[PDB]
């Protein structure tokens, strides 16, 4: 049962859609606006890039399989400054990508790499 190979490979991006879906895109000056002051109590996942998960490849993340069920309890977002954050630095985290979860401007949880099992377990724990 031992599988596990992951892909460093690189990025590629193929957001179709977005704004107004369940993931939007957001900048600098309105991360923390939108974010950390989500008074809403809904759960905000924010990610970097995406580990070639395309149509043409292999679109198949964690994050659409979950936010098509919880989208009005989920909304992720795009960090557009992925080039400079060290908030990845703060959570010490070595992994393409990585996916931060923020709700009530608390900090909850992370998705560390591509494990299902375990973002089902962090996120369901703070959602219903």
């Amino acid at each position: 049962m031992a599988h596990h190979h992951h892909h460093h490979m690189g990025t590629l991006e193929a957001q179709t859609q977005g704004p107004g879906s369940m993931i939007e895109q957001i900048g600098d000056s309105e991360f923390d606006n939108k974010v950390t002051s989500c008074n809403d109590n809904i759960l905000i996942l924010v990610d970097f890039w995406a580990p070639w998960c395309g149509p043409c490849r292999s679109l198949e993340p964690q994050l659409e399989k979950l936010a098509q069920q919880y989208t009005e309890n989920v909304k992720i977002y795009k960090i557009n400054i992925e080039d400079n954050q060290d908030v990845a630095t703060q959570y010490g985290v070595s992994a393409i990508p990585t996916i931060l979860m923020f709700k009530n401007g608390k900090k909850l949880s992370q998705v560390i790499g591509a494990d299902i099992s375990k973002i089902i377990s962090e996120i369901n724990n703070n959602i219903n």
